């Protein structure tokens, strides 16, 4: 509940390890952090505390000296160099193994802290185990200080109610806190870019050396920017910071929205903006962005109970199984026994990147077609007009800007050629509006006499089940053509799978981790 892990993540560097220093503060600055972390004025304490300053200063001075003497360039070459420029199949295989991360961190701690700074031999093992625990923490996990101190013998820290034994405790709390916050965290940020994988669990962190991470990220960005981005030398909250997340062979490109303007982000520490800009973002989120996100979702649900075209969009794996079993029971009413069924699954290539912006605007306009320009809406009450919806959506689509941190620590700007950024507040609902509009227009023949046809959309994955072999031909014709490219939906033809119940080497199909039997329509998990 005291020592956090998230603030070591996503730290990109370009370090020179020859003549490198972990501790950037002097001995007096550290003494303030240990003794009075809140006030940062240790001279105000009563003399029972100040008499311990010399013993604390000498220990810190030895740690600071050991830091200046430590040859981190040699430690990197021996343990982290890995100078083998061949390629690997998965990105997380470029990361340093977790055992090697622990070994590097504990070796540096051994070269920084003398035995008496650890509190003796027995306490050194205890603190080392707690350092490993901190390294095993997930992105949203934390470690409590009293958890660390519960295994520490205070009496062994000779350099330091009677009020003597209460001062020793507080000094131990402040010192141990300084070890984790300022030494252990700075060691991690000095050698690794810490991030989580696209494999959902955030409790599994991966540690990439800054040398290999800068090569992998920059190579991917220059590739990705060619087909998706346009550099802007030019400049409501439409700016974001690019964040790459390793995905099996490549990266997932995420644009984390800036909660400030580009001015407050540029300068390091202008505070006269930060506190007031916070309110500008809150009022935009509460009174502009949320009503837009709600009215868009409400209009979508309104077409989710009026038209079959939008009815075909689902949101979870279990929701697919529920609509399939319902489709099975609907067939067991028209036939009294399951007929021969035909199944096909297909998916779109990079639905968010290839999304056609012009067709998206027509879709958003299409769901506000029965309203006048003066129309107003009320949400849980908050007021917002149809025009304000269109204005917010157009700025999110057309004015989206991302910041890419390149090799030398600079910051270049980019807009999108087509598509929408992942991570923006309306990107998901945008893709839902466009794809539902596409399914409602292009697959209109399915919705006539729907008692023998089933189409389901998990956002970029499609499954189609039918008892009509002719209708299966119409669906195969629609996806094999390029008529869906108008919307930016490019069928991934290599992953299009088709099975049916007449014959064939298989009667099973896995779609979202469900295992579907085209004979019985029984669906189990995979
Ligand atoms: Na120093
Ligand atoms: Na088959």
């Amino acid at each position: 509940k005291w020592i956090y892990k998230f603030d070591v993540l996503y730290q990109s560097r370009n370090p020179r390890y020859r003549n490198y220093e972990i501790i950037r503060t002097n001995v007096q600055e550290v003494l303030a952090e240990i003794v009075s972390p809140s006030t940062k004025n240790p001279n105000s304490e009563n003399p029972a505390v100040k008499k311990r300053f010399r013993g604390i200063k000498n220990v810190v001075s030895r740690i600071i000296s050991n830091d200046k003497k430590c040859r981190y360039d040699l430690i990197y070459n021996k343990y982290l160099s890995s100078s083998d420029t061949r390629k690997l199949k998965t990105m997380i295989d470029y990361s340093t193994k977790f055992n090697r991360v622990v070994e590097v961190v504990l070796i540096i701690m051994g070269k920084l802290l003398p035995l008496d700074a650890w509190g003796g031999t027995e306490n050194k093992k205890v603190i080392q185990d707690r350092i490993v625990d901190f390294l095993r923490l997930g992105a949203n996990e934390r470690l409590h200080l009293d958890d660390v101190l519960s295994g520490i013998k205070l009496s062994k820290f000779k350099w330091l109610s009677q009020q003597d034994f209460q001062i020793r405790k507080r000094l131990l709390e402040g010192y141990i806190n300084w070890v984790f916050i300022s030494l252990v965290k700075n060691i991690v940020r000095a050698f690794w870019y810490v991030t989580e994988s696209s494999n959902m669990d955030r409790s599994k962190l991966f540690y990439f050396t800054h040398s290999i991470w800068n090569e992998l990220s920059s190579n991917w960005i220059t590739k990705y920017a060619k087909g998706n981005l346009v550099q802007v030398v030019s400049p409501q909250f439409t700016n974001g910071k690019i964040k790459l997340i390793p995905k099996r062979g490549g990266f997932r490109v995420i644009c984390v929205p800036l909660k400030q303007s580009l001015y407050s982000f540029n300068n390091k520490r202008n505070f006269a903006l930060k506190q007031k800009e916070k309110w500008d973002y809150i009022f935009y989120q509460k009174y502009t962005l949320s009503p837009v996100r709600q009215v868009l979702q409400l209009k979508l649900n309104a077409l989710r109970k009026s038209d079959m075209g939008h009815r075909s969009s689902v949101n979870s794996t279990n929701e697919v199984a529920d609509r399939i079993l319902t489709f099975r029971n609907d067939l067991l009413k028209k036939n009294k026994t399951l007929p021969v069924l035909y199944m096909i699954k297909f998916d779109m290539k990079e639905c968010y990147d290839r999304l056609n912006q012009n067709a998206l605007k027509e879709s958003i306009a299409g769901i506000f077609k029965e309203d006048n320009e003066n129309t107003t809406y009320h949400v849980r009450t908050l007021s917002i007009s149809k025009n304000k919806i269109i204005e917010v959506c157009h700025s999110q689509i057309e004015d989206a800007t991302c910041l890419v941190k390149n090799k030398e620590g600079q910051y270049d700007l980019f807009k999108r050629k087509q598509g929408v950024f992942q991570g923006f507040s309306l990107s998901g609902i945008f893709c839902d509006i466009l794809y539902s509009t596409m399914v409602s227009k292009e697959f209109k023949f399915l919705w006539e006499a729907t008692e023998d046809n089933l189409l389901l959309r998990l956002v970029d994955d499609f499954i189609f089940i039918t008892s009509n072999k002719d209708t299966l031909k119409k669906v195969k014709d629609k996806i094999s053509s390029n008529e869906l490219q108008k919307y930016g939906a490019f069928v991934n033809h290599e992953k299009t799978v088709e099975i049916n119940g007449e014959a064939g080497s298989s009667n099973k199909m896995t779609f979202v981790g469900l295992d579907i039997n085209c004979l019985t329509l029984d669906v189990k998990k995979d």
